[PDB]
């Protein structure tokens, strides 16, 4: 009853905690994206400024 | 200069897409967070009829 | 037997409580980075802008 | 050449805010793996707790 319930609600929290996980896996990825984006503009940039040396 | 102007206005592309992209990881954390504080009250009841227990 | 789940539950969630706060950390650095953009957006579009000119 | 020169310079503080939106992103990530290490250990503690009352 009171176990019966704790049972459910034990089961529901694994549920949810396995969800967290997965969002926090998702937002990993897109920052790791955002990362490669990232290079690519330090790239630009580093270039734009050595031809204004040139 | 025509260089200059064209790899600037390449940038400025890029970071725009940089800016938005970090703006949905902004709102994805927001709505994680809203999850997080209804597992925390499910463990706090699931707590509280356990100590009954 | 409910005294050990009493306790593992409520171990649950105080590290449930570490991870909303974690959470919510990583929300106010994209917040800055966000606002820190916005400044490198606005520097660049001035500059784009004079170097049409 | 007075064109040019303004333009040297907002060139020159584009680059060092490029650094600092790369710097504050490697922080971020760093941040995410933490986190995502302390949820490891509770999906760990709930799959432990799941087994224990299974049977």
């Amino acid at each position: 009853a009171g176990s019966r319930v704790t049972f459910e609600r034990v089961e529901q929290m694994s549920i949810q905690i396995k969800e967290v996980g997965d969002r926090v896996n998702y937002i990993k990825r897109s920052l790791q994206s955002l990362d490669s984006q990232i290079g690519h503009l330090q790239d630009l940039s580093a270039l734009t400024v050595d031809t204004l040396k040139t």
